[PDB]
């Protein structure tokens, strides 16, 4: 049993809410917040602009000081920060960005990071200002993550469109 409140169960790991993961972080408090994140971790806008505008900027002083020690992430890498008070751990994972020309077979690689945490809460891969098709980017994620996902989608509209076409 686990603190997750409200969620539709689409599979036997993969969860699904209409909420903001900001505030669905700070309510839950769970183990791994993930971040769609950038190479260079990089967090002005979309799900990681507001991950980190509620850390106070903690995250973007973090990860500045982590791309100076190791250099960009890859596209389909991830790595594993603080979570300031959203989370115990922040896992950012770098979904390939379409607006950028990134291939998508990659968003694949990208979930397979999921594999390496029991629970965690995650925004869609490659959704929003990443420019790939939500319902796309739900079907890789219940076909690559095995462990216990709860996705937060912000927008009603596309959560509803999401739950009536999911096979
Ligand atoms: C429109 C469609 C999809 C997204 C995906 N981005 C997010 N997904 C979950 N929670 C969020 N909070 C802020 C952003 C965010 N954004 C905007």
């Amino acid at each position: 049993v686990n603190s997750f409140s409200g969620y539709l169960k689409l599979t036997d790991n993969v969860y699904i809410k209409n909420a903001d993961i900001v505030e669905e972080a700070k309510k839950v408090k769970p183990t791994v917040v993930v971040n769609a994140a950038n190479v260079y971790l990089k967090h002005g806008g979309g799900v990681a602009g507001a991950l980190n505008k509620a850390t106070n900027n903690a995250m973007q002083v973090e990860s500045d000081d982590y791309i100076a020690t190791n250099g960009p992430l890859k596209v389909g890498g991830s790595c594993v920060l603080s979570g300031h008070n959203l989370a115990k751990h922040c896992l950012h994972v770098v979904g390939p960005n379409v607006n950028k020309g990134e291939d998508i077979q990659l968003l694949k690689s990208a979930y397979e990071n999921f594999n390496q945490h029991e629970v965690l809460l995650a925004p869609l891969l490659s959704a929003g200002i990443f420019g790939a098709d939500p319902i796309h980017s739900l079907r890789v994620c219940v076909d690559t993550v095995r462990t216990n996902v709860y996705l937060a989608v912000f927008d009603k509209n596309l959560y509803d469109k999401l739950v009536s076409s999911f096979l």
